[PDB]
């Protein structure tokens, strides 16, 4: 359901809205950007819809469209254009306009379309172009640069700069600011590049009404021309339906199969022209066509039905550009709530200090920001910025390298088949040679064969041309003339290394026919020989009775079943003379009949070395892997057992859904076919038949579902989003245009190719292979973990630093300028730095990091370091007190003035080793990082900024003037400040541990959660209690 709100503009109401948020408060601009409701009640007007200017267009989600008037009025919400109908008062769809028209009336379409109706259906429809829209630099900065989160910094670097710590607000300001900019020329790249891949620009022949054909540009197409096909083919601009003559189309952007596909004219009847009932005589946009057939009139006619965004492609781009986290903004929020309590204890205590007004505002602001850490992003995207590295060295390119946490969270990973599980083309399996009237067993290696027929029925019957020195023409023929070892050189073959055999005349290859003829000839023959090669059961009709096997059908199915790509082969001799003076008059029929079927060739599509070591490893890990190819179920079936999706000793389970005929519903039809446990395989209409009228019933599907064959872009993105729904972290890796929306819908997409699918792909791989899964599986698992490591770093040194400025607020001092630094930037820095730089574990582990930052382990983690850290502090606090040469601070003076003073050094000297304590003490190793004793790097930092404060604290003068530390002569003293750090150190260490190892079986032993949050654990639960298909 959608609503229409209609809302016109009053200049007065105009600028006064103008004038009332801009020069009263900035304020009011944000709020409206958080309820653009407001905004558009308060700037416009409410109108009626015939005369609205500006729409609210709510689905909850609110848009709002401005209204453009040509006169023709409509609008483009997401790409599609809504014309307003004067007669009906509505704003009507375009892609509806022309719903429902019979055969009949799209094929009185084939004489054009005029001038004039071109013109206002391009009124109506616009242009044939696929516009996605570049943003502007500032336009672009408005959507990112107005995070919550930057504001927040914005208001901490403006703090800092009326409490002159210009240095960490230099830094923290040149951190935000160079990562804005790099998001900025990110997404503009992006943009633009996605810009000129979706961009079609090429030259049509329409017909005009009165016979006439006009040579225009693609983008002048609107439903309802005559689009005149190229004889020679080309890249089709437009859905079309064939009215006149046949084509032969690639269709790889569509289904990902590079095999040509024959499509017929329309056929003329008084029903409704669907583009799925009616696929095969359909020409959808993007597809290449390969040549094109006028069996009657002059050319190939096709009337054109959809342009711009109402095509396929244009919905498959639509979707592309319409389609851990939350536990750290809700930390983040409750890091606010403690600001709020210890600003309100701030003011407090700093009234009670007599400090002033503006420096107890000053004061309290600035524990904000102690406590919420502005630098807080930036050090959680140092471990990705590691992890990418990695991965772009390991030839995986990721543009976003936040992305990369989503590597850990995955458990299912959707495969496209061909170009990713499998080969690009097919390879030669083997030819089944006859001796006698039985099939001989398969042999591999057709060079093997004796020089007979058959082997030169291979070598010679096709229709190939030598072209840069390189034979070309049919691919299958390019690959079995390679695998007979024979050389092209009519024509002539020399052999691998016999008597070198000329070709004598050759009939072509028609898509009637479907086969193909040849007549060949060598010296030292007793007659020509003639070849036929094309479909098997056409082949075997022509063949004597005697020849053809009586195993025939049922060999070439057993062959078919799965997947592999059979042609047939036969010959002839003949009692024509060995001259091209009669074997050139031949005429085709007599040489197709009476033929002597030779055998059959077997082709199949080979499954990469790398995909059955790579699923198994994912299988393993108990992570689901999941076929969704545009390929038939048979030949999916069976890479899916080839490739381990299915083993052997598990069920798959065939889902077979009829669509609701006339007086009858939808069904869902399960058979089992002969070789978790339990696996379902199902094609692209009865997914769709599931999703609609079996909603209960998909999420079984969709938990149990291995095989996903004959899936349309636009459903494999709604898979992936179905998936998404039952709260998977999906992975997609394809490599082909179909793949787009999976790959850009997914929240970790792979693309194997680096054209058209690496555009919209967070990650995009320089091999072939899906080795690439395992490898960014791993580098996110090692990045997640490192993750958390550094927000509880950020957590405990935000909360330590809270702890020791409240402690010294209460007595009426601070920390100070240089201390603040050191602690902000060169303890905080160097930590971060070196804890993101260890890499992954080498071997990938059953069980995942965990996902929730809100977890018991953290929280409890975080709870009983900051006890501890609040503990060491009060205690040398309370012990410095204790102490016969303490005196008192000078609480009159407000700091820096009363610096340095005895409690401001002993508090400094604790905490500053607390920091160094908290970083090592939150560092993890195994199971998803490297060991912690790897990261040299990290413990040397540790050791070196540990022996300077070990300085800082034995060392008389060392920096104290800088820092503004005072000189303790006690070095009894000294020595149980440094036992208290050390103790703090055990302890944390013992914390760490004792959490890490025991925690986890105190949650289970002591509440057991039967019940898992996710939905597919909870279906997985479900069906292992009631098996769905009994
Ligand atoms: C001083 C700045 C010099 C170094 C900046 C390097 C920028 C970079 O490569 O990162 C891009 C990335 C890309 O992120 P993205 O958001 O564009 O994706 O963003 C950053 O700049 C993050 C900077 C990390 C440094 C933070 C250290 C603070 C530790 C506490
Ligand atoms: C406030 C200021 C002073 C902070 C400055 C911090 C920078 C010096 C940090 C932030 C991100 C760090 C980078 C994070 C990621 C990497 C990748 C790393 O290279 C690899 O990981 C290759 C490994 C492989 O391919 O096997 C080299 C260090 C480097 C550039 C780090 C160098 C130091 C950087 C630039
Ligand atoms: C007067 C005082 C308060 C100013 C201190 C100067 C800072 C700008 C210096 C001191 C320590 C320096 C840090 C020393 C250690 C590191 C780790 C280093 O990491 C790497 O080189 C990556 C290599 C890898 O991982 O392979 C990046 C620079 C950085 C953060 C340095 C950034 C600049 C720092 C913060
Ligand atoms: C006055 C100066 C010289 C003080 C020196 C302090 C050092 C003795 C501290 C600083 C960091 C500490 C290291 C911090 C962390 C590690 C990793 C830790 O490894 C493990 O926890 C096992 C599993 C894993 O590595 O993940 C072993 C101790 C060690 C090297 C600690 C050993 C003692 C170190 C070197
Ligand atoms: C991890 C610990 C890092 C400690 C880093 C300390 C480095 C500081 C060196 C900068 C020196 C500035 O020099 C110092 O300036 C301060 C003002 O701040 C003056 O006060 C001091 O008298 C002067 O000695
Ligand atoms: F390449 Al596929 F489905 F196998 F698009
Ligand atoms: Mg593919």
């Amino acid at each position: 359901s959608v609503r229409l709100s209609g809302y016109c503009g009053s200049p007065w109401r105009v600028i006064g809205y103008h004038v009332v948020v801009w020069m009263m408060a900035g304020i009011p601009l944000l709020l409206f950007r958080w309820k653009p409701l407001w905004g558009v009640r308060l700037r416009l007007r409410p109108c009626n819809l015939a005369h609205a200017e500006t729409l609210v267009i709510e689905i909850w989600q609110l848009f709002t469209v401005q209204v453009q008037t040509e006169v023709l009025r409509y609008y483009l919400f997401q790409g599609q254009r809504y014309i307003w109908i004067e007669t009906q008062q509505a704003f009507y769809q375009v892609s509806l306009l022309d719903h429902g028209r019979s055969c009949d009336d799209v094929h009185r379409s084939r004489h054009g379309l005029s001038l004039q109706d071109q013109m206002v259906r391009k009124a109506i429809y616009g242009p044939n172009v696929i516009s996605i829209p570049v943003k502007s630099y500032p336009q672009l900065l408005v959507d990112e640069a107005l995070n919550p989160y930057y504001g927040f910094q914005a208001f901490s670097i403006a703090l800092w700069l009326a409490d002159h710590y210009y240095w960490y607000a230099l830094c923290i300001f040149l951190i935000s600011s160079i990562s804005i900019c790099l998001s900025l020329y990110k997404t503009r790249k992006q943009s633009q590049t996605l810009r000129d891949m979706v961009k079609l620009s090429m030259r049509v022949c329409v017909c005009r009404p009165g016979g006439e054909e006009e040579w225009v540009d693609s983008s002048e197409l609107v439903p309802g021309d005559c689009l005149v096909l190229p004889q020679e083919g080309g890249l089709m601009p437009c859905d079309a339906a064939l009215v006149a003559g046949e084509c032969m189309v690639n269709e790889s952007s569509l289904t990902g199969e590079s095999i040509p596909v024959l499509k017929t004219a329309l056929p003329e009847g008084l029903g409704p022209y669907c583009a799925e009932t009616h696929r095969r005589h359909t020409l959808f946009c993007g597809t290449l066509i390969l040549q094109a057939r006028a069996y009657v009139g002059p050319h190939v006619l096709a009337v054109v039905t959809r342009t711009g965004f109402c095509t396929a492609k244009g919905g498959l781009v639509s979707s592309i550009l319409h389609p851990f986290y939350k536990h750290s903004m809700k930390f983040v929020a409750a890091l606010s709530v403690l600001a709020l309590l210890g600003t309100i204890y701030s003011i407090f205590i700093l009234y009670r200090n007599r400090v002033p007004l503006n420096e107890i505002v000053i004061r309290a602001l600035d524990l904000v920001t102690v406590v919420v850490p502005p630098a807080l992003p930036a050090a959680m995207t140092v471990c990705t910025l590691y992890a990418q590295s990695r991965l772009r060295r390991q030839g995986i390119f990721c543009i976003h390298p936040l992305r990369i946490n989503l590597g850990g969270k995955l458990q299912l990973v959707c495969f496209d088949k061909t170009g990713t599980l499998t080969e690009d083309g097919l390879d030669v399996m083997g030819v089944v040679p006859l001796k006698g009237q039985a099939f001989l067993p398969l042999v591999p290696e057709p060079r093997r064969l004796p020089v007979g027929p058959l082997l030169r029925a291979l070598a010679t019957c096709h229709a190939l041309s030598r072209l840069q020195d390189t034979p070309v023409g049919d691919p299958m023929d390019l690959k079995m003339v390679e695998s007979t070892g024979w050389v092209l050189e009519d024509s002539a073959f020399g052999t691998q290394v016999p008597v070198p055999v000329s070709v004598l005349h050759r009939f072509p290859f028609s898509s009637a026919l479907q086969r193909m003829s040849v007549v060949v000839a060598w010296p030292g023959a007793t007659q020509p020989e003639a070849y036929v090669k094309g479909s098997p059961e056409l082949v075997a009709g022509l063949c004597n009775p005697e020849t053809v096997p009586t195993d025939f059908a049922q060999m070439l199915q057993s062959y078919t079943a799965a997947g592999y790509r059979v042609v047939a082969l036969a010959s002839k001799p003949l009692p024509t003379v060995p001259s091209l003076e009669a074997a050139q008059q031949l005429t085709r029929d007599t040489v197709e009949g009476d033929l002597s079927l030779l055998g059959l060739l077997v082709m199949r599509n080979l499954l990469k070395p790398q995909t059955t070591p790579v699923i198994q490893a994912l299988r393993r890990t108990r992570i689901r892997a999941v076929m969704v190819t545009g390929d038939n179920l048979q030949t999916a079936v069976t890479v899916a057992r080839g490739c381990g999706m299915v083993a052997p000793q598990e069920h798959l389970i065939i889902v077979h859904a009829t669509h609701p005929e006339r007086g009858q519903p939808a069904s869902l039809e399960f058979l089992p076919m002969e070789s978790r446990s339990r696996h379902l395989a199902l094609s692209g209409p009865t997914f769709g038949i599931i999703v609609k009228h079996f909603p209960k019933l998909l999420p079984k599907v969709l938990v149990q579902g291995t095989v996903f064959a004959r899936m349309a872009p636009e459903q494999k993105t709604e898979l992936v989003c179905e998936l998404q729904k039952l709260q998977y972290c999906v992975g997609m890796c394809g490599d082909g245009a179909n793949d787009c929306g999976a790959l850009k819908a997914a929240d970790v997409g792979i693309s194997l190719s680096q054209a058209e699918a690496s555009v919209v792909s967070p990650f995009t791989s320089s091999m072939a292979s899906i080795e690439c899964v395992p490898m960014v599986i791993r580098e996110g698992r090692c990045s997640l973990d490192t993750s958390f490591s550094v927000f509880k770093y950020m957590a405990l040194y935000s909360l330590t630093q809270f702890i020791s400025v409240l402690i010294l607020y209460t007595i009426n001092t601070n920390l100070g300028d240089l201390q603040f630094l050191a602690i902000d930037l060169v303890i905080t820095t160097t930590v971060a730095v070196l804890m993101s730089r260890t890499g992954p574990a080498l071997v990938l582990g059953r069980v995942r990091p965990p996902g929730a930052l809100l977890s018991v382990p953290v929280l409890s983690s975080l709870l009983l370091q900051m006890v501890l850290v609040t503990g060491v502090q009060l205690g040398g606090y309370f012990l410095t007190l204790a102490q016969p040469w303490f005196v008192p601070l000078n609480r009159t003076v407000a700091a820096p003035d009363n610096l340095p003073n005895y409690e401001n050094t002993v508090v400094f000297s604790l905490s500053s080793f607390q920091y160094l304590i908290l970083a090592a003490a939150v560092s993890k190793g195994a199971p998803f990082r490297r060991p912690l004793y790897t990261n040299v790097p990290f413990l040397v930092a540790l050791a070196l900024l540990s022996s300077v404060l070990v300085g800082l604290v034995l060392v008389p003068g060392l920096l104290q003037g800088p820092l503004a530390l005072r000189n303790i002569t006690d070095t009894g003293f000294k020595l149980l400040l440094l036992g208290l750090v050390t103790l703090n150190f055990v302890g944390a260490f013992m914390l760490e541990s004792v959490l890490d190892q025991c925690l986890p079986a105190c949650l289970r032993r002591l509440r057991p959660k039967r019940a898992s949050k996710k939905r597919f654990k909870q279906l997985e639960r479900e069906l292992a209690e009631q098996p769905w298909p009994p």
